[PDB]
């Protein structure tokens, strides 16, 4: 028995095992576009993914992660509201059972079909494990997905999902270029928050892109074929693995654009 997205172990129950669930800087949150403040001092994001080295893709039960080699500054994020260099360690998605829901963050209460999270850690801390214990330890780039035209750069990911259908399964996943998942514009909103899954640590500087990317109905459909369960167990479709918006509290959302 442990946390999940079901009726008996869902987000509403997490606070019992992880008290920080009711903390002061929890994520996700609803982004009120008319309350966000334009900050002229925010620098443009610097995404350097030309030397990225993907290694594997694994179904860990709550979603699937595409892992990268983070032993050197091969794929890093700098600039924006960040001070220092952040290395990409993995990316994963959150999606729904229907196209009308799936994203964690919302924009003026609007929900998207899914949300992509590219997780990076501050190299000043030596490793991911130490980074999550710091208020400026992680930087997660969030990208919304809407249903429309297919995204070519995402197809390699969707085609391998069959090989990691159940929890615990992993497969070699080399030479995947994450640059194919980025929108044209890098305008963003940023705020201090937390991880959206347990341990829910408040160590994240969120960078949410304004421009969503489009994926086809067929592509998102394949995400919904994954299982929360492990092989040999009752089938439970992996859908709606998103946490609802949390109280903004004493926080301000800044925008890099007018
Ligand atoms: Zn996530």
């Amino acid at each position: 028995h442990h946390w999940g997205y079901g009726k008996h172990n869902g987000p509403e129950h997490w606070h019992k095992d992880f008290p920080i669930a009711k903390g002061e800087r929890q994520s996700p949150v609803d982004i009120d576009t008319h309350t966000a403040k334009y900050d002229p001092s925010l620098k443009p994001l610097s995404v350097s993914y030309d030397q990225a080295t993907s290694l594997r893709i694994l179904n860990h039960g709550h979603a699937f992660n595409v892992e990268f080699d983070d032993s050197q500054d091969k794929a890093v994020l700098k600039g924006g509201p960040l001070d220092g260099t952040y290395r990409l360690i993995q990316f994963h998605f959150h999606w729904g059972s229907l196209d009308g829901q799936g994203s964690e963050h919302t924009v003026d209460k609007k929900k998207y079909a899914a949300e992509l999270h590219l997780v990076h850690w501050n190299t000043k801390y030596g490793d991911f494990g130490k980074a999550v214990q710091q208020p400026d330890g992680l930087a997660v780039l969030g990208i919304f997905l809407k249903v429309g035209s297919a995204k070519p750069g995402l197809q390699k990911v969707v085609d391998v999902l069959d090989s990691i259908k159940t929890k615990g399964k992993s497969a070699d996943f080399t030479n995947f270029d994450p640059r194919g998942l980025l929108p044209e514009s890098l305008d963003y909103w940023t705020y201090p928050g937390s991880l959206t899954t347990p341990p829910l640590l408040e160590c994240v500087t969120w960078i949410v892109l304004k421009e969503p990317i489009s994926v086809s109905s067929e592509q998102v459909l394949k995400f919904r074929k994954l299982n929360f369960n492990g092989e040999g167990e009752p089938e439970e479709l992996m859908v709606d693995n998103w946490r609802p918006a949390q109280p903004l509290k004493n926080r301000q959302i800044k925008a890099s654009f007018k």
